[PDB]
């Protein structure tokens, strides 16, 4: 049994540290156990679509409150998966501005932390990388631009579109 729990709003924080319910927000991705529950990752609900990374769910369905969310699109190479709707997160990183990682670590409250991604060279091209370390289960945490928009997901890199 995998389920999601809302953890807060997607907002850029001005006083941040510097270095089937489908309500918009950031959600913990949880799997129930006989003894307890475990946070397997994080995801973003936006425009009635839930967005998380493939390694977190592997296309498994998600129960949101009473209702159920079914997978719609997925790609293992990209490590992404969307539920009941196609991918809605289209914003991109300018390639030079500081971003905010909205980290939602297991067992801890959500927090924002500003940082400047490094640009990592790849055969596909330049990419942004948030050089921060958070526990297992923080994957899927949203990366925000100054306007509160999701430009990427923690652990996956950030696309540049200047």
């Amino acid at each position: 049994d995998m389920y999601i729990e809302r953890a807060g709003d997607i907002t850029w924080e001005k006083d941040a540290e510097v270095t089937g319910e489908t309500t918009d927000g950031v959600y913990r991705v949880m799997t129930r156990r006989l003894l307890g529950s475990t946070q397997v990752g994080v995801g973003v609900m936006q425009e009635g679509v839930f967005h998380t990374m493939w390694h977190v769910t592997k296309g498994s369905a998600l129960r949101s409150g009473e209702g159920r969310l079914d997978p719609y699109w997925g790609d293992v190479k990209q490590d992404l998966v969307s539920y009941c709707g196609p991918w809605k997160l289209d914003a991109a990183w300018d390639g030079h501005s500081e971003v905010q990682l909205l980290a939602v670590p297991p067992g801890e409250r959500a927090r924002n932390i500003q940082t400047l991604p490094g640009i990592f060279k790849t055969k596909d091209g330049d990419i942004g990388a948030v050089a921060l370390d958070y526990p297992a289960g923080t994957s899927g945490s949203p990366i925000l631009d100054k306007c509160g928009r999701v430009i990427g997901l923690y652990g996956n890199g950030v696309v540049i579109k200047n």
